[PDB]
């Protein structure tokens, strides 16, 4: 076992140098250098990773790693009860320690997510690091060092001292912020000015192809927008300049990763030049950034650990991501980057997902999924509908609607959830240090806002099994299910043609037949089916996506059920579905006589 | 979070009844009863699976949760520091505690392995159980049932008590040989005696098909002699009577799994009516068989823990798997499951992985690959010939060759690895309880076999980077290299036409071209290849295995490199290799003048 992390100084500097130019075998070559302590000496690569909230550290792609003292090599020893930490002996006498190895990031996919390609690669320094054991992660002062591919331009929050060729030498820092200051780097460069003034926030695109960089003037005047409507929101900017990463590719791994004065963002090499095609993710950054404010400037206090080897405690998440799911989607209409119909018709299938998508909440909480990082780390499961998955994002943006439904109920809408944005995350412009919280300040801040027993509140929905969606109803709107597509599961399904029916057959397939999901009790299910089963024909007729839709349609009222022909695994069977309730899919209408609270928190401030 | 296992008494039984008939889904539906009084009572879910040597459990498939006091539901809640145990409030006046949920099986390999079928179903126990924190797991006393498919089969080592239909109560059992007893279950089953007498042994055959099921009589005289063999070897068996458990199948997920008094073990539906071309993998038996003493007997005291939610010590695994797998071949070759040529050519293979193919080991030892089971699972890995992978199975062999080899030198053949078998699993014969050792008892039974300084050796082999393949050379013959093709290589490429190349062009290739493995610093690795790429052409010639290889002899002794069109991604390059030593693979040859002690060693006694 590592003994704990103490709040005690670290003598001197922690020098880390990656040499990140071998792009063919995707390899980030590294030197760390720290002073050397006689006596057993105990060295860690980070496992839990902030805003991972999950011990992610890729602790089996550290390889060729050899220690020495001094210049003489000393054998290493790693702690089989932590296997994230390695073991010397510095002799009596000695001065400094050198540790180099290599990060061997994923060569495909099913190693993790790509980081290197030939136009770009994307830097996260806790793949490149070890430091010692015993210190505070924010007490060991820091300096970085990266060789780039030649010529190749670059991005990071972390401030740099100089340039020399390709070798960039980066000023001190302390080593939490260096774990939590990326960089992105690549040929096809664009870098865009935000805001301005004296906390300013650029946007820096990366492509795999130059012509991805041609934003348009409306483009990026909605993520300037994005700026000014947190500004509006939260009247202060944990950090003193931002600087937005953004990928446009079809190689690198996809990501959406948060930090104080960054964040780490993938899309599409659509992004910009297919707008109308490639809105469903325009979240993404809207999301990334209020996590600045809720998440990296204040975070749940057993989140919020001493160093990145101690385990984290996700229980608040459902504010963490929670909340920032619910503004992501709110600040997209805001500031344009969604129309005001895109995001309802989100809000929806949001809402969808917890009316009727959800059956597993017959039996688990919102609460319990907050447990689902270090249960699942993502990996794949059979049934997200019935054991849940990581629904403290998007129940927990349902709980927070109706937060700020019940706000404005209390006090005749002079007050929202705007306004806890404010008292919870607004004091202390430009401090961009942890300020933690815990569940009582959730609740005192919030019934200052407006008196309420806010933790029972709190409690029935994320202790609870019932519905979360009563902020659609109190603000205005009404959850209801037509034959009319979905605009997100309409953009989601097509070019590919895949089909979407949850709410009709319970079930989701590809252009090819195959089931690629299934819900619990729906009537899929209920034949037996699984995901992997493969749809051959739907009334004798070889499948397609408008050939089972149209049945569904023409079953609408009848009394003739649909005949599929099922492939599972290498046996062919005929199943009879008695579905009649046609096409359905979610949308929000308004409820006629209520005051329309719903538009007002969408509108742009 | 959870209190530490004691070795108190625990009062009452765990009762634990599944139900195993929904194939379709692939669930196994479960109840738990249990004593209870009032009060706080955390349950577990196991974490750390005895064989796996690492936390295994899968707590995020267990779904449907819902615990009940006196027929009321009571909440439940997850320690958020210990994802496995469950904790409730047990009301005053309580006597009983009644779990029920369900394990939602993989329903696709990405998933896990596949447990159920149309035709078979694999059970752990583990899977399907939660137990009182707070006690030895011997302590608990257990009694299972589980609902079969209509009219199936079914095998495990645990004793029936009765089967009403298709309902099977088991007798009761301590909850730790409980989880030590799977079932394999199916409709087409064939029970074969391999040793009669007070200590029987059976082999239990479940197939995707009936006709897999037609063992000739001189294939399971292979099974019975390996069951003598092993008598020969120890002079007791650990267990009051043994079941292998056999399924030959394309659709159960692939197993190899030890236990006391029975294992779990998948073959292909040829493993008997293709001998001649199924062999390579036909060690698994006498591998888990053998464990039967190595691993579940004897066992090191740091993995021998005290519950299932513990974390498990591999620093020893070199003797459990190391051992184990090095007699797992001998005996294929003394029982006849596989020709002394047969197991020669393995034995070249396995030498040649660590003379040529385990580049890695300049940095890494065998010993810090036992923990590679908790800091990999055996998730893909770019290069497990450079960052090392199990090592201490093949190269744990390689160094008790060289155990053997020294031994007999010592004792001018008159003691060898034998002996050592005997005297350190050979004792208390029908004891099936657990007997923990630590290094020490390895050196000091060793010592009794010969003295040497054999803690010296132990450590220099694990603890080094130097040879492990010196037991080759001393029991008489020499690793070579030549154009013959390995039989086991050959036997792995044939009918896919595959390209095993590691020790000519350093990788290895699936017949459509695409790179599977890349050796670190070969001449593939030197041309920038990774896995995943292509070779597309080779000389200009549409690429074949036959290509390749024809190519690579045609550059034998010549100057003319060899021109690889290669695919990288979306790109297509031409790389010229200049490796002109031809096609090598590895043999055994002998060395005219020396004993041929290897021989004796791999020869039926
Ligand atoms: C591309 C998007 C879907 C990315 C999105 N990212 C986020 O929500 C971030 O704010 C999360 N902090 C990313 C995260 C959370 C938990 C475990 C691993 C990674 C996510 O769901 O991971
Ligand atoms: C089919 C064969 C390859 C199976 C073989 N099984 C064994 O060696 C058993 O003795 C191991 N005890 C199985 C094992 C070890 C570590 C982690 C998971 C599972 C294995 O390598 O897993
Ligand atoms: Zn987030
Ligand atoms: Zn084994």
């Amino acid at each position: 076992a590592t003994a704990a992390p103490q709040d005690v100084p670290f003598e001197g500097t922690l020098k880390i140098d990656v040499d990140a130019t071998d792009l063919q075998h995707r390899i980030f070559k590294v030197k760390t250098t720290m002073p050397a302590t006689p006596g057993p000496m105990t060295l860690l690569y980070p496992q839990w990773i902030p805003g991972n909230h999950s011990p992610t550290g890729p602790i089996d792609k550290l390889a060729g790693l050899v220690i020495k003292v001094d210049g003489k090599v000393v054998p290493w020893t790693r702690d089989q009860f932590d296997v994230y930490a390695f073991k010397v002996d510095v002799p009596q006498g000695a001065s400094e320690l050198v540790a180099e190895f290599k990060f061997l990031s994923p060569q495909a996919s099913s190693q993790g997510r790509v980081m290197m390609t030939p136009e770009m690669l994307n830097l996260q320094w806790n793949t490149t690091a070890l430091y010692p054991a015993g210190y505070f992660a924010r007490n060991i002062k820091a300096q970085a060092s990266v060789t780039l591919p030649a010529g190749w331009s670059y991005a990071t929050a972390m401030e740099t001292e100089r340039r020399v060729g390709d070798t960039v030498t980066f000023k001190p820092i302390d080593f939490d912020d260096l774990v939590d200051s990326p960089m992105f780097a690549g040929k096809y460069y664009k870098r865009v000015e935000l805001s301005a003034g004296k906390q300013p926030v650029y946007l820096n695109v990366f492509a795999d192809e130059a012509k991805s960089l041609d934003a348009k003037p409306e483009q990026i005047k909605a993520h300037a927008a994005l700026v000014q409507q947190m500004d509006k929101l939260y009247g202060a900017r944990h950090f003193d300049h931002y600087e937005f990463l953004l990928a446009l590719t079809k190689k690198l791994g996809g990501i959406g990763l948060e930090h104080h004065r960054s964040s780490e963002n993938s899309g599409a090499p659509n992004y910009f030049t297919e707008w109308d095609k490639s809105w469903t993710g325009r979240d993404l950054l809207a999301h990334e950034f209020n996590h600045s404010w809720n998440g990296k400037y204040r975070r749940g206090a057993d989140l919020a650990t001493p160093n990145f080897n101690v385990p984290m405690g996700d229980s608040l998440l459902w504010l963490y991501e929670g909340q920032t799911q619910f503004w992501g989607e709110v600040m997209s209409a805001r500031s344009g980057l969604w129309t005001q119909e895109q995001a309802r018709d989100m809000l929806a299938g949001v809402a969808a997902q917890y009316e009727r998508g959800r059956p597993g909440m017959a039996w688990r909480t919102v609460q319990d999924t907050t447990n689902d990082p270090t249960m699942s780390m993502r990996r794949p499961k059979a049934y997200r509908n019935y054991q849940m998955s990581e629904d403290y994002y998007s129940g927990g943006q349902m709980m927070w609607l109706e937060v700020d439904s019940k706000l404005r109920a209390l006090t005749n809408n002079k007050r929202s959830i705007d306004d806890f944005g404010k008292a919870f995350f607004g004091m202390k412009n430009g401090d961009w240090d942890v300020n933690p919280y815990t569940f009582d300040d959730i609740v005192s801040t919030l019934n200052g806002v407006a008196a309420f027993d806010w933790a029972s509140f709190l409690r029935s929905r994320m202790d609870g099994h019932g519905s979360l969606i009563g902020g659609i109803e109190a603000n205005g709107w009404k959850l209801v299910y037509n034959d009319e597509p979905n605009l997100a599961t309409k953009t989601d399904e097509s070019d590919d043609k895949d089909a979407s029916l949850t709410y009709s057959l319970g079930m989701s397939l590809k252009a090819s037949g195959d089931i690629s999901d299934v819900l619990w009790d729906g009537p899929a299910f209920n034949a037996g089916l699984i995901t992997g089963n493969t749809i051959v024909a739907v009334n004798g007729r070889a499948f397609s996506s408008d050939v089972i839709k149209d049945a569904i349609t023409a079953a609408k009222g009848t009394t003739v059920p649909i005949e599929l022909l099922v492939k599972r695994l290498d046996r062919y069977d005929t199943v009879r579905i008695d579905y009649h309730g046609g096409l359905l899919y979610p949308h929000l209408e308004r409820i006629a006589g209520k005051p329309d609270r719903l538009s007002e928190l969408y509108k742009a401030r």
